[PDB]
């Protein structure tokens, strides 16, 4: 319940709080959602402030005692020790300056406990602006989410689907097109399709990384780098790559584009949206395959967590959320003006949530649904044995003309190809029953 | 770190948790977002369980000591005393069964501390199913959010915009179409338009209430009411109306439509999305009018909250973007129901209830901390209106369109009023008196304000 | 070809073209989509110009011979006689001024063929501006599309679904929740739900009309009505209402809101988007119910409309549910474009009107046409597989609950387990476990396991 | 009318139409939008039918005389001689069955004029299904639109923006953040940012081509390739690459994914949506720069088509349409079932429209707006030199309090910062003229030379 002094009056701040007057003013200004920055965003702000202090110390602009104090305080923030010291709403000034100042104030308070006096702006914000910091922290967090978390979760799900594609390679069943009975396929072939969708999703995320990983740091207020060293960005990026192991981080190709727009977030959200579209098809097919057991398809059994398909439901709900988040991201992305896009906090919340939801639900889907599925093999074969057949595989035995007459008579009389052959008296020296049954065999028709 | 024995083995539950084994299993099943139900959600689940116990008591199905214990526990939940006892992810089974069971378990644990044993399922879930309760609670929460919170916040913003319209009635300035200079308006007329956008917003929310207030309660598992009293729904709705004062709550017109779809939430999100569209235009015009102080429009000054940056217009346009995204998620969930149940309810509820909250909170902040304190550069706005080439048309009948165009070009080049330019070019004479000039160039008259 | 002279220079225009130099310039300026105004928008521009000429005549501002020529020409345009004379891209100047000028030029050319000289701007655009005309025509077209076309088409679909709800009142089947077996319902109850969705859709459209029907006419360039009669809007609206019978048309509540924003189109699109969401659920349930017919649900049969496949010649597909679900996807896309344009107005004018108009009027048209086709070519001819549906209901573990009070919940679970294992009815499994006796008579068993009574039909 | 027939019986068809019974049933079943396939789609179906007949001929499955007749008729269709013979609505059966049969029937009728009897299904549809042909035609049309049309249009717009970036490299002006005055930039720097957004757009389109160019051909009804030669897809793709020169066309990595989903269209629409987002920012900044001529920013003048910013308005309306189309595409993409995604005609309409609108508006914007912009150079510099934002580098010489008084007086008197520092008598005690001109050099402050 302490009291601090701002250039517009008094400011009451909780006693255990490491934040100062500017953060408290932002708390009072933006009571909108009641939610603040996520752990990933706080970590990236800590990483960035430590790297900037490191580079300011290397260039001789910041006394080594002050840099050491910022570096140690920043490492605690990056390590998750101060996730309760960031109370500002997501829906704040659209540069994210409020959160940038929150980080400067918390580092100054941590340093003061260790006996060092730091000015939040002149020391902790040295060579930085109110406008190049929060977007840099956003792109660090998004690139870490893509590379360290989403891609491995998607690979786990790909591997689970591919393992079923191989197990079920000869588990024949009926194909369905337009929801209507079609020629045979295998359950393994369908899973090979699901696995390719997830592999393509990993390709889509990898394709966005050259632009997602672009950082604005060094551009300062408008992109020109005024009041920063000319090589500030390239030096800070090198420290961040070294500390995180994220080789995908890079300086911006164009310092104006990197601050006037957040196009890299819009691009990345489109990859995540495409993954949500793929996951919707996979999850829907799996719940339909497990439907019933008397009123539905009853092709597979899902693991029980009459089992309701609770992980397909979680997957499809997550996909809906990614689709909505993606619309919010593109709306903010389009609406920048001149030197700055002022939708960064909202865009950051949405893209980081989409990464988190897809990573977590993919791992759960892989481990607690896909890996445990069991096929109802005898039921699936009975469905394959009820698919339509074709005459083509009889051509070499009865010739193009008799085959065509079998096709026509089967259609007219609503008979199978097999029975129409028997009924036309075609079993003989040209065609044994055995040869009929081998030519029309449903696993052979699946071409597995 | 207390222990519990489930149907399927052992479960460890935190010591001070009031939830039980089925909630803890859902915590383990759905570690997806790390975000659970919001306060409004949780309150409505308490309201619903209290009303259900009241009705089961009234019908002689539930012993009164048990009903009384449920009603007392449910009132604590409705009063927001147990918002920390609902740990299940939003991204759970799509009926919201897990959160329904979370409510039943917390009520049983609260009751147990007052010395009354309740079975979560057989007592707290009596006459209810796993499918008619969560969407009922969602529609209670959304109807309360609309009536009690968003409409009053929009009315505050409307009244702030209308007050500025009246204060700025005669504040004449150049009109802008296509971003280019146009004939005069007043700042008051522009604010009267903003006020109408917000008043139409309230009309849009009021128009969705007949269907937003429809509750599925009493439909049970598939909408038929099997295993519930025939009049359970109308009885529970009547208790909710009596307790809350929300007369907009009603039984559903069709019990199958009320469980197979969530179309009322999709409809209400469309009203919220329209309000977000209106707020985007109002907030964008206000930040543009405050742009400068040298190279921008410099029409008005915003109050300084943090040369003021337009931080509340930025909060408002960010909220609007979130409402538009949330709206897309809601419609996606709404379209994808199957047969007797739409299984996107927890995701739809998160998104609709967030949209109500953000619009309510940001509308009040925008009204109080931005709109109320705007100041206009009155004399500057009038000087620009009086200096615009757009106002030479009323001279054409005195001096011709060719001389009126030379006046417009010289006024702009020399940074002079049209009036001073007409005088400087020696046009005052028999053709045009000083008084006829001041009548033809009366920019406030050109704006046609009441 | 024939040549004309614009303020800029010389312009070549097609011989049979009733448009003039401004329209030809717009043709050369915006070769973007290769699609121009639809017939509903052209019709509305004709209605508007005819009403404006009538009022300008009544007020003594326009000579009667000139007003009479504009009225005659504008009636030809409203009657669809000139739908080939509007070549300008949708993607034009955002006020729609190019299309307004196209209308003025075509009316002047029609009048010229009857010996009357009309100035496109000073006569045909009298009392109007480049900014209050196109949004007025857009709202006339959208209101007409809602009231005269979509609501009747939705009522037709509602009536077709409600007729099935009555025909199938006793057709008992298992319910499905989460795609899993549930307690009994009737196919009539499910169709009653579909019907309510469409009835609610009509209520949604009706709820938006007080604001969709607001017209900007009379507000002129900025909303102030400068250079128009003070009562131009109310007089033009009176003529349009009398001539069209569109009682929903009204003068805007606020003349600045009606030009600075297009919020009524955003609102109306939300109703259409909600109808698309409802239609998606209805169409998806119907194609699933008709799936198979050997490997699917096979609950109903859809009328056959065309061959499905050359490789599998017997196969017929649910083509009308597919058309419906594809229309719904288009309406949801159109809705997103409309809200995008609606948010992005500046000051006195929203300059997204041609794009918003294209999208809202297309959503009306697609929903109207597909609703009628779905009602007539799919719903009306559905047939139910009654005995299949009842067999599954009578075999369902879900229906053992009503036995609990006779034999207890544990023995009822054993009946469920055995029946499901042995593919038997519940009735027959109860017998095969000799539970009929003192506790349970055979008439009593048949009363407890009455699956139609469990559906609780009214 | 004349009588034609199919497996469902007899159908009345317009006496002279080149389509037959299946197309006519589709005319009556789907009168929804009143719009059919676009020129690009009809071209792709013609290309594909010709390539299929070449491969069936090469494998000895189809008589050379019949293959020649198909190839010639398919060439007339691809060239646009028979577009009026494709009457079927976009909103047809979701596999594109109806438009596939339309192509087969029209080819058979054209071949008959030349005295060759072709069966639309046994000959023109040999080794094919609608399930692999209609999505193949859609991905051909989309790949061609990306490579031959949109990337060159974007490169023209990039080059026009980059030409301004160079021309305006020293055109110093006030920076704007939050719409508020900020430290100096140049118009050239802002245009270099717009140019980067369009170059990144080109990178985004190129990044999607490995998947957009995947073709389903050879997968037949369910992806298994039943009723087609095992190498049909690889042979047909080789013919298409030879004929079109589109090396980006390729056989699908997985034949089941290529028919059960249209994820490549969803992916490509995301690139187009991102370009729409970039174009919105560029066009909105340009119309604001041109605003006025008295009460707006008045930084630049747009070419006249007091000019209204009509091409910025066309660009921002096109962008809105691409965003809407992108939502419709993703909705269709998610909703496939089992072996087939049945939203292909609607997804094809939307993604091909987005390609076309972005191509056409990008070239118009480049040639008829960007190329002709003029800057109010001396005005922009005067405002930059008069902004309170540039007083900061004086703080160390005159103090915060006096730098604030300089800013306030400069704004009130409408004078430069340089002239205000002189007027307040700060030269000599605080700093010299040499020092003043170094500290307030706005072009140096923009970090431009
Ligand atoms: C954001 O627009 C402005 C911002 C600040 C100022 S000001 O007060 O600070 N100041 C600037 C010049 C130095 C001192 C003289 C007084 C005018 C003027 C302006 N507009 C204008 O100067 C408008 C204008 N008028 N006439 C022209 O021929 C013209 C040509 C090109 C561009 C615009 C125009
Ligand atoms: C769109 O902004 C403008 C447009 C046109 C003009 S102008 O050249 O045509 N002309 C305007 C009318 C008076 C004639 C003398 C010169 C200024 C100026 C401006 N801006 C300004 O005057 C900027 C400005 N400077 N200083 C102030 O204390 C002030 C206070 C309130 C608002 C703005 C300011
Ligand atoms: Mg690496
Ligand atoms: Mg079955």
């Amino acid at each position: 319940y302490r009291i601090e002094h701002d250039t517009m009056g008094e400011v009451r701040v909780p006693a255990k709080a490491l934040w100062r007057a500017q953060t408290q003013r932002a708390v009072e200004n933006f009571p909108i959602s009641g939610r603040g920055l996520e752990r990933t965003q706080i970590r990236a702000l800590g990483l960035l402030k430590g790297a900037c202090a490191q580079v300011n110390s290397d260039l001789g602009l910041l006394a080594p005692e002050k840099a050491d104090a910022i570096i140690a305080a920043a490492a605690e923030i990056a390590d998750g020790q101060h996730d309760d010291q960031f109370p500002i709403d997501v829906f704040q000034t659209g540069s994210g300056t409020s959160s940038n100042m929150n980080t400067n104030e918390v580092i100054a308070s941590i340093a003061a406990k260790g006996g060092v006096t730091l000015h939040p702006n002149d020391d902790v914000n040295m060579s930085q602006s109110s406008n190049d910091t929060f977007p840099t922290a956003t792109h660090i967090a998004a690139t870490e989410a893509a590379v360290a978390h989403l891609i491995p979760a998607l690979q786990q799900l790909h591997d689970a689907l591919a393992a079923k594609a191989l197990d079920w390679h000869t588990v024949v069943k009926s194909g369905r097109t337009h929801l209507m009975d079609a020629v045979p396929v295998t359950l393994g072939q369908e899973f090979s399709g699901y696995a390719r969708q997830i592999e393509a999703g990993i390709e889509r995320v990898r394709a966005c990384l050259p632009r997602l990983g672009e950082l604005a740091i060094g551009g300062t207020a408008v992109g020109t780098g005024l009041n920063a060293p000319d090589d500030f960005g390239v030096r800070v990026v090198a420290v961040l790559v070294a500390q995180t192991g994220l080789s995908e981080l890079r300086t911006a190709a164009n310092s104006f584009e990197a601050q006037a727009a957040r196009d890299g977030l819009v691009e990345a959200s489109g990859a995540l949206r495409t993954i949500a579209v793929s996951l919707t098809k996979i999850a829907n097919d799996i719940r339909w395959m497990g439907s019933g057991p008397l009123t539905g398809l009853a092709e597979i059994q899902l693991p029980d967590l009459k089992v309701n398909p609770v992980l397909p439901e979680a997957v499809t709900q997550v996909a809906a959320q990614v689709i909505g988040n993606d619309a919010a991201i593109a709306w903010g992305g389009a609406n920048g003006a001149f030197e700055l896009n002022v939708y960064i906090p909202m865009m950051a919340r949405n893209i980081l949530e989409s990464f988190k939801l897809l990573t977590n639900v993919s791992r759960l889907f892989a481990q607690r649904c896909i890996a445990g599925l069991t096929a109802n093999v005898e039921h699936l074969r009975r469905l394959a044995e009820s698919s339509p057949s074709i005459v083509t595989p009889l051509n070499s035995a009865i010739g193009y003309e008799e085959a065509a007459a079998v096709a026509k008579q089967a259609l007219k009389e609503r008979k199978t190809i097999r029975q129409t052959v028997i009924d036309r008296g075609l079993i003989g020296d040209r065609l044994s029953i055995e040869d009929l049954d081998r030519r029309l065999d449903v696993l052979a028709m699946a071409k597995a």
